[PDB]
């Protein structure tokens, strides 16, 4: 038989090695992991050309359906990143958001240095990036759509090592980057007084985080689709899932 898993390319990244797990073990049924971003998954599960949906974030008022069922397979934190030799050592939401509006152009104004700040983005396909800027309240409504509502002097870097190697390298830059790929190279700050941790994450004392659902009609939902769920709710699965850096709830 066919699963069909469609949404998120944030969850698919992480969705793609669940599904080949669960094949070795029941390999006459394919899980087609289809990665159309959170909203085209929603609308292809409740056209029931999908069988799960998976999102990186959490459904609106309208998308909410009484029989539509949703768990969430786990966290992902983001942290924001200075250069080692920048003293601040936390922001604040107004802080953060008044900086990526440019609204805040120096460090001084936040506690730090004198000195101009380069904010620092990923592309506009960056589903962290989406993530980051629906977190910090950071998009603004034109017409029907939500448009990216960050100074466009903000530069735009390419992945999580470019963003590192950017600020590595810049006194003055700030960015934002997986909690997964910190390293030596960029010190992580707190947002209001949090450390960016797993722990807390998983307690939600660190608010820079977004979640990983799943959703199905459990009632109406057929026999292989339950079997898969059920073992994405696994140890098997969960030891893979903490493995590559994603947080339990
Ligand atoms: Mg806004």
């Amino acid at each position: 038989s066919e699963i069909t898993i469609s949404g998120s390319t944030s969850v698919a990244r992480i969705m793609d090695v669940l599904a080949e797990k669960y094949n070795q073990q029941h390999p006459e049924t394919y899980v087609a992991v289809q990665g159309v971003g959170s909203t085209a998954g929603i609308s292809l599960l409740k056209k029931g050309v999908a069988d799960i949906a998976m999102t990186s974030r959490y459904l609106t008022e309208s998308e909410a359906q009484n029989t539509l069922h949703t768990f969430t397979l786990a966290f992902d934190g983001l942290a924001i990143v200075v250069n080692q030799a920048n003293p601040v050592t936390n922001l604040t939401r107004e802080q953060l958001y008044g900086i990526y509006k440019g609204q805040i152009t120096n460090w001084k104004q936040v506690g730090g240095n004198d000195q101009k700040i380069a904010v620092v983005t990923r592309e506009a396909s960056s589903g962290t990036r989406y993530s980051f800027e629906s977190l910090m309240g950071l998009t603004k409504t034109v017409k029907d759509r939500e448009v990216s509502d960050v100074a466009p002097t903000a530069l735009v870097v390419n992945s999580n090592s470019m963003m590192k190697t950017l600020v590595n390298h810049n006194t003055q830059a700030v960015g934002f980057i997986s909690i997964g790929s910190v390293d030596k190279s960029v010190k992580a700050i707190q947002f209001e007084k949090a450390d960016p941790t797993s722990d807390n994450i998983a307690k939600h004392t660190y608010q820079l985080s977004r979640p990983f659902l799943i959703l199905h009609y459990s009632d109406n939902a057929d026999e292989q689709t339950k079997e898969f769920i059920a073992f994405l709710k696994s140890e098997s699965a969960k030891k893979l899932i903490v493995e590559y850096g994603y947080i339990m709830p």
